[PDB]
């Protein structure tokens, strides 16, 4: 039996994290399960304390995981969080890697709002991907949460709101599959890039895979092939067979200037108007609704 924080029983691994994997655990006192993130202290660049600080700054926002405890204990840095439900990637697989339009639009609405919230607190996320959105549990089972602040960083000064400077020659940060075109080009990430990535996530959900997925290969040619393919795929080819709003969303995000504040409301309204034009009911009945978590 393994214990951390003189309070939590450590269980088995439930997932990966940017830096440190995630384990199920039990809060022995409260008789409740929790999620426990562990980072090895001999890791080359320890990050967990920084990440926990970001979670603390995000607290109180809708769809932000609650921190219960953080501390170092011997060979591990430990972060204990409220347990959440499955990831959108888990649920996508459950659903045979295709979501209905209704589900994609219900998800888009919340996901835009999560990103907007992180931006409002002065950070960019930098790794918007299905694995980093989790559904809640119980009464919050239809709430989408955003997680993993391991790659996040400030994009503006907290007092003046002066934007970070434009620069280039940046190494890739985040998943190549969902990176913005400017991220592939080595441009410093900013708010538009989180939103562009979300655009690719929504098309991934619509399509089942993206055109730059499953390319094969030095240091390496794989990322270069992804970048080249993504950069040369016409939006209208990517989005063929799906409502025009998906291409409108992507063109909008791509046209944002480096320091522009995105019109989040416009983007949410694009999808909401479509939702209601289609005559969907906003009843939070997702494709996985037969699962009762
Ligand atoms: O990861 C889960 N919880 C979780 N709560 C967290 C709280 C904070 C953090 C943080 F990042 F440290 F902040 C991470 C967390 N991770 C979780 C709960 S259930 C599950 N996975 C399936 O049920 C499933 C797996 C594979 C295929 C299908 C799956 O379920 C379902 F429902 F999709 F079919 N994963
Ligand atoms: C909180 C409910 C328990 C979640 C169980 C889902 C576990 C499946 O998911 C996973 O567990 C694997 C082994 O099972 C690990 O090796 C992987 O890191 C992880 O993807
Ligand atoms: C309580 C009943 C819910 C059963 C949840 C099990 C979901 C298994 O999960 C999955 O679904 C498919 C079938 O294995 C596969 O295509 C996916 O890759 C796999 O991840």
């Amino acid at each position: 039996e393994l214990r951390v924080g003189n309070r939590y029983r450590l269980g088995n691994k439930i997932g990966s994290g940017s830096f440190g994997d995630i384990y199920l655990g039990t809060d022995i006192a409260a008789g409740e399960e929790v999620a426990i993130k562990l980072e090895c202290v001999k890791t080359k660049h320890p990050q967990l304390h920084i990440e926990s600080k970001i979670y603390k700054m995000m607290q109180g926002g809708v769809g932000i995981p609650t921190i219960r405890w953080c501390g170092a204990e011997g060979d591990y840095n430990v972060m204990v969080m409220e347990l959440l439900g499955p990831s959108l990637e888990d649920l996508f697989n459950f659903c045979s890697r295709k979501f209905s339009l209704k589900t994609v639009l219900l998800l888009a609405d919340q996901m835009i709002s999560r990103i907007e919230y992180i931006h409002s607190k002065n950070f960019i996320h930098r790794d918007v991907k299905p694995d980093n959105f989790l559904m809640g549990l119980g009464k919050k089972g239809n709430l989408v949460y955003i997680i993993d602040f391991g790659l996040a960083k400030k994009y503006r000064d907290a007092r003046t709101h002066q934007h970070i400077p434009y620069r280039e020659n940046k190494n890739l940060t985040g998943t190549a599959r969902y990176a913005s075109i400017n991220t592939h080009l080595g441009i410093e990430q900013s708010r538009r890039d989180d939103l562009e990535s979300l655009g690719y996530v929504l098309m991934y959900f619509n399509l089942g895979s993206l055109p730059w997925q499953g390319l094969k290969a030095t240091k390496r040619q794989k990322y270069e092939r992804i970048s080249e393919k993504k950069m040369s795929t016409p939006i209208e080819v990517l989005c063929k067979g799906y409502p025009s709003e998906f291409a409108t969303y992507l063109n909008f995000c791509r046209s944002l200037r480096f320091d522009d504040k995105p019109d989040y409301s416009y983007l949410r309204q694009l999808f909401r108007n479509l939702f209601h034009r289609q005559g969907f009911s906003y009843d939070y009945v997702f494709d996985w609704n037969m699962l009762k978590f």
